[PDB]
């Protein structure tokens, strides 16, 4: 009926970016770049080993677990969208594939798993807001949303 990874639902994306695949591989692999454009705290190759981890949202995803890694290419990792319950391994698949082109580069987003109607509504709007947020980075630094960071000559309390 039902046993492991019930259904399928899957979910792709597609988007157009002027920047080369290098420029975009910088900025996942940046932990203070990503900071300017979503992302309260993230840390990436921090201690000898090399070991790639971001806190996108809470701080929930049990284990990790790479499956395949291709610096300015492809990436295939999962951890879950953390939008509801935890979304352990297995549970869903998240992959990023860069290919190159004669006008901008293009990005492939798969994402598998969706046991909810609700991770696949919250899903797709959320993927659209992320790739649309990184396009806008990729066509120019300085986005011009300020959900939450924008620094712009803030006053500060005085000495007494």
């Amino acid at each position: 009926m039902e046993k492991a990874m019930p259904e399928s639902f899957v979910v792709r994306r597609e988007a157009h970016l002027a920047a080369p695949p290098a420029a975009v591989f910088a900025l996942m692999t940046d932990p203070e770049k990503i900071l300017r454009w979503m992302g309260t705290e993230a840390e990436v190759e921090p201690e000898p080993g090399g070991l790639y981890l971001v806190n996108v949202t809470g701080a929930r995803f049990a284990r990790g677990s790479f499956r395949e890694v291709v610096p300015v290419h492809r990436l295939a990792y999962s951890f879950g969208w953390d939008g509801s319950e935890v979304v352990p391994p297995g549970s869903s698949l998240v992959e990023i594939d860069l290919i190159e082109q004669g006008g901008g580069t293009l990005l492939r987003l798969t994402h598998s798993g969706l046991p909810s109607a609700e991770q696949c509504a919250g899903h797709e709007e959320g993927w659209a807001h992320y790739l649309g947020r990184l396009t806008e980075v990729a066509a120019g630094r300085d986005p011009g949303p300020d959900p939450f960071y924008g620094r712009r000559l803030e006053h500060h309390h005085h000495h007494h």
